[PDB]
């Protein structure tokens, strides 16, 4: 028993992190086979970042201008190209620690682990969710760009996020590994803000199932509800609509606990309308929305990789 | 910016986890150089665990009765001994992935990362604190014993916890790597409970400094307090006394933010006496006590390993 915000083991990703330096700008790169992926603003001075022309800055660089370091070994760069907001540095050595991997673009509400890195070295790992407004609530300082977010399926690392920048409220924005930003953001130092965020309803329900599994049951009420009546209530409280797809994804937890999804929705509806009356669920005074149904099943069933 | 519950990168520990099987009991072991460490109740049947005589159970085992598996390779056991509540299996192969390491016994209030494992394979990583009552608020299922807790200092892994059992309330108990339990617990399946827990005051203060660093400043008041008057108030709310040692350890954060430790104590004293009036600090409605001062400095200054 017990329920914790849990990250994937980071070793497979740790063996891929490198330092990339251009001029005096240094950040992190991801070394897979013979390619290093990193944010394109490695090629900017601080002044360039206010309004950069990346294509123009890159034209003036050659391979030897990129200093890539894997531990104490410098990797010789033998080609370079830009793909959207990421640079790809071809190097003359394949990373022998390359895991089986894929590049994926995740959807809002999905979670992933972040390996926060500085100067190519890992600092910590934490679990994040892609918010409905396409930001993540991360923890990042200067030099953290190029840190990546990932999921693991058995032996395969699915890379889904590379870190580029911090927005007002101290939230974070980045790209998939093809360099396309999540959300309507650009890699330029000019005022930008995220839209209003919303609560990931399907994840709250998953977390309520985790609570029941752990014996935290006080919030269960005697009632059911229709999907449409639940969604009318949730809307007022800035909760995402619950779709039939979400209901299906909640099936395994519903079947395991013996609580129909719409019955749990009736319990959540009461929690939203009445509040928690000074009580906690799994130790939390606020409803938690950064566990997916899959996260709950994995943690309560001990899936390994 | 941003502040997250952050674990150490787990790769160094991942390369040490193995499966240990005796009869039909299977759990996790830690393979360092040519020794595998694991909880001694691997040698018990389910019936043995109700009231085991470990010395007697071990006398009837020989080396070949222990099946140790590292990935797809079986490790030949060539010796065995018991040290308090842990078994040490000498094997004929040194682990080539052994990191620089030390065994440490941590104190209540200190934090560490847990690599939760099943069948010798890592499932997830999360950050824990040794509670004042010598339990940890973990997440563990059947087969998780032998999962270890650790800190990392540059390149050195300090192993501090090995998991053995779950207590009422769904909290967890275990040993250091010399097999000595934290707290007054024994590895026998009989009713045991932890003492009343208390709040780690020095860690709450560290977390309040993290809040200020991130611009969450509403709780700062105009007042100071003496150490003794603060400790009288904290006592009523089941907070650990704050010692001069704790004040000194808070020095770096105090100096960085320009807020004297006793002034932050005056702010905490008001929070305890008046509550949070429906506000949050770093997104939390409850005061958080599982970040040490060192954790805060590391996360807000990006120390790497
Ligand atoms: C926060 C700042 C005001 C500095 C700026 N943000 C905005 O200008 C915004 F308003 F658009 F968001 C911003 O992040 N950058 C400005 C410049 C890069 C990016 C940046 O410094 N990236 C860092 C990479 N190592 C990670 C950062 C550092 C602090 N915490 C992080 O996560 C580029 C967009 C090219
Ligand atoms: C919780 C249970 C009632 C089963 C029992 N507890 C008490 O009897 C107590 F009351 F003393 F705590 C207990 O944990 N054990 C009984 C038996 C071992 C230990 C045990 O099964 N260890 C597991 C190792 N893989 C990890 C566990 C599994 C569930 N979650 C965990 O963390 C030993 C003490 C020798």
């Amino acid at each position: 028993s017990g329920f914790r915000k849990m990250a994937f083991p980071s070793g497979k990703v740790e063996g891929c992190m490198v330092q990339v330096t251009c001029g005096t700008t240094t950040l992190n790169g991801l070394w897979l086979d013979d390619v290093v992926y990193c944010p394109r603003h490695v090629i900017c001075t601080s002044e360039d970042m206010l309004n950069p022309n990346y294509e123009d800055l890159l034209i003036r660089k050659s391979n030897h201008n990129f200093l890539v370091q894997a531990g104490n070994v410098q990797l010789r760069v033998i080609g370079h190209s830009m793909q959207n907001c990421v640079l790809k540095l071809k190097v003359d050595t394949a990373n022998p620690k390359t895991p089986k991997y894929k590049f994926v673009r995740i959807q809002p509400g999905q979670t992933f682990s972040v390996l926060a890195c500085y100067n190519g070295s890992p600092s910590g790992v934490y679990q994040c969710a892609m918010r409905p407004n396409f930001t993540i609530k991360g923890s990042f300082l200067n030099g953290s760009c190029g840190s990546v977010g990932f999921n693991i399926d058995y032996d395969c690392v699915s890379f889904c996020y590379m870190h580029h920048m911090e927005l007002p409220t101290g939230v974070h924005a980045g790209t998939d590994l093809e360099g396309n930003f999540y959300g309507p953001f650009v890699d330029r130092q000019t005022a930008q803000a995220a839209g209003t965020d919303t609560t990931i309803t399907v994840n709250v329900l998953a977390w309520l199932y985790a609570a029941v599994i752990n014996g935290d049951r006080w919030f269960l009420n005697r009632f059911t509800t229709t999907l449409n009546d639940f969604n009318l209530v949730a809307m007022k409280y800035n909760y995402e609509p619950l779709t039939q797809d979400h209901v299906d994804i909640l099936g395994p937890l519903s079947a395991q606990t013996g609580i129909a999804v719409l019955d749990m929705c009736a319990s959540l509806k009461e929690l939203l309308q009445n509040g928690m009356n000074g009580r906690t669920i799994l130790g939390s005074a606020l409803l938690e929305d950064e566990f997916t149904p899959f996260d709950v099943v994995r943690q309560c069933s001990g899936v390994t990789f």
